[PDB]
């Protein structure tokens, strides 16, 4: 296969369905990427992740650079070899989780200095260091290092962050290109910023296209603005990005958010919702989510979802999973996560098929009627 | 298959190898039974438990009678259906864990009254109630309700406990026999008591054989007496039990304890050591156990054990599992437990084959030389 090749097979409105071909595999779009936090997709062996339908997973860079170390993972053979996932891996830049999880962060034009929320150590994450870490991890899809703008953001602050992000995108591009092995085997995605402001989003899209990337992510969303606002921004933001390249909406994963985002031109998604199960007990169904811990499920012999074809819904009842979760058992987390990620992959499949068959709009309508 | 049929295929000294045929399946002996605590073998799907080589698992009654309830499990279709394990299940009586884990236990000739260490509720576990609960769970091998004697024990206290246990064994037998469905589909094992005293052990064995059971467990051991003492007691205790019925050593599982116990006539074992992994990081190897959390394993690419054929040792390195455990990841627990239970099943296989081939004594010798 080629280093990178995105081809759109079908369209309906702003929605697209196709494939991204990479050396390690084919990614069917619209795609949902399960999240591997500390070199692991929570409570699932990689074979189980693949069994659910996933073509690619997202690897958190922040956690990896701290815990085992990027250099260590490289010495061990890379992330794929390390965790046992031989298919594509998109890695974030680590900056977003640095601002959210690290201590005493100091920002500058060079990058971000911070203290680990673990051992209290120090790091200087810059566009160059971020690209290098993703290379050491052996990432297939590398994210440019940017600065996510907090919500709400004033026009001047959103402008300053976006402009810095564009300068960092140029540095990320150059860093990526100077490393021959990485430039020839991996892909680089740029990230659009600009908060909820159209003119800033336009300036960002233009700067990104001018630099040129293999894919374009819509950043700065799913940070507290709400669905109506998120959709409004995507309405004018997605059309600004190059049409022939993948559109990635970072950190967006509620089933309805995904459907609405695909209707607006998004090709890629990632979220912790599926994997962050095992505790609160939320299980997705076509009739909306349910909390398995609720007493009404104690003697419910039916599967998590009546039509889901995952191994969990074939073998275990709501009553059993209810028991496991309330007992704090590891298997409860394993079962809930497998079903949840399976449900998401089934949702992406239904989206891909409906687009290919010119009935996506009808699918979105029917999906919402039932889900809500 | 029959309700119960134990046949010895080969012998070497006191050691025996054979099979126990039951309606739900065949159990190869000597056998190791993984422990399912709250209707689950810690961090493993039942198919994974079977994949390791297990023919039967042990189900804790104490936890089940409290958490989901025996009556509830019966309404849901039984434990097998509930947890997804369709093979034999040996259930303990619940008494041992009542004394170890419950609050304000009050003992009497009728049974034991206690408070749940969960909701602070109350129960009156008696021989009759214990047998009934195991029936409601749909147990294949039912353990008679007894009174484990604390170590150390004075002759008079050991005598009083053993005598009460024998009276309770008679009540367990009668209770089992009066329930037609249970008497026709399940088996009943009696438990020998008597602490470290030979005369008491002899009195216990005689009372048990007089009542008549499908199997005989050696109780009152692995309670703080040490290996030398345990072996000394087994030396004279096992020969007292009927030779043509299985000999079950309860709560014994260290690899060397198992080998020594088989040399003394034991056919069945169970222990939490394999399943209780995922935290401290102990992994069994043919070169003795290792603690994967140790820094020396951070960059060790070799599998947990060089010859173990489990899926974990085929796919992941010590370095990866080291990382997972230290990161507190669920997958670390899943991987460690699968390997550990797989290692135990491989040990039982080596024991079964060496006995069948008349070279068990040599195997025990070679096993210890390397393990220690
Ligand atoms: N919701 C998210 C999630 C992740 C990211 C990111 O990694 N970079 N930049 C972003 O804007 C962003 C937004
Ligand atoms: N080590 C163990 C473990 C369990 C038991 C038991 O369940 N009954 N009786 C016993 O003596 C006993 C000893
Ligand atoms: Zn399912
Ligand atoms: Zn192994």
């Amino acid at each position: 296969r080629p280093r990178f090749s995105f081809s759109i097979a079908a369209r309906e409105g702003k929605a697209r369905t196709g494939t991204i071909e990479m050396k390690r595999g084919v990614i069917r779009t619209p795609a949902f990427m399960p999240v591997g936090t500390a070199a692991t997709v929570k409570a699932l062996k990689p074979e189980t992740v693949r069994a659910t339908g996933a073509d690619i997973i997202l690897g958190n860079t922040y956690h990896l650079m701290l815990r085992p170390g990027a250099e260590r993972i490289a010495k061990l053979g890379g992330l794929h070899s390390f965790m046992g996932w031989d298919r594509p891996i998109l890695t974030d830049s680590g900056g977003y989780q640095v601002m959210s999880l690290s201590s005493l962060t100091k920002q500058s034009e060079e990058g971000v200095t911070f203290k680990s929320h673990l051992d209290g150590s120090r790091h200087m994450l810059s566009p160059e260091r971020s690209i290098e870490i993703q290379h050491l991890l052996g990432s297939d899809i590398v994210m440019a290092f940017d600065e996510c703008t907090p919500y709400p953001a004033t026009p001047s602050r959103a402008a300053s962050s976006m402009e810095r992000s564009m300068r960092w995108a140029k540095r990320s591009r150059d860093a990526f290109d100077s490393r021959k092995e990485q430039a020839e085997n991996a892909a680089l995605f740029g990230i659009q910023q600009g908060s909820v402001f159209e003119n800033l989003r336009q300036q960002s899209a233009d700067a990104l296209a001018e630099i040129g990337f293999d894919g374009y992510a819509v950043g700065g969303l799913a940070v507290g603005e709400g669905q109506d606002e998120m959709f409004r921004v995507l309405d004018f933001s997605v059309p600004m990005l190059p049409d022939d390249k993948p559109h990635y909406l970072m950190g967006v994963g509620k089933p309805d958010d995904i459907v609405g985002a695909v209707e607006r031109g998004i090709d890629m998604f990632d979220c912790v919702l599926p994997t962050r199960s095992g505790r609160n007990g939320q299980a997705f169904t076509w009739d909306g989510p349910i909390n398995i811990r609720n007493a009404r499920f104690s003697e419910d012999l039916k599967p998590l979802d009546s039509e889901c074809h995952c191994a969990v819904c074939q073998k275990w009842s709501r009553a059993y999973i209810h028991h496991l979760i309330r007992a704090g058992e590891i298997l409860g987390a394993m079962l809930m996560t497998e079903h949840n990620i399976a449900f998401y992959q089934q949702l992406m499949q239904k989206i891909r098929d409906s687009i290919s068959e010119g009935r996506f709009s009808q699918f979105a309508q029917d999906f919402r009627a039932r889900y809500f």
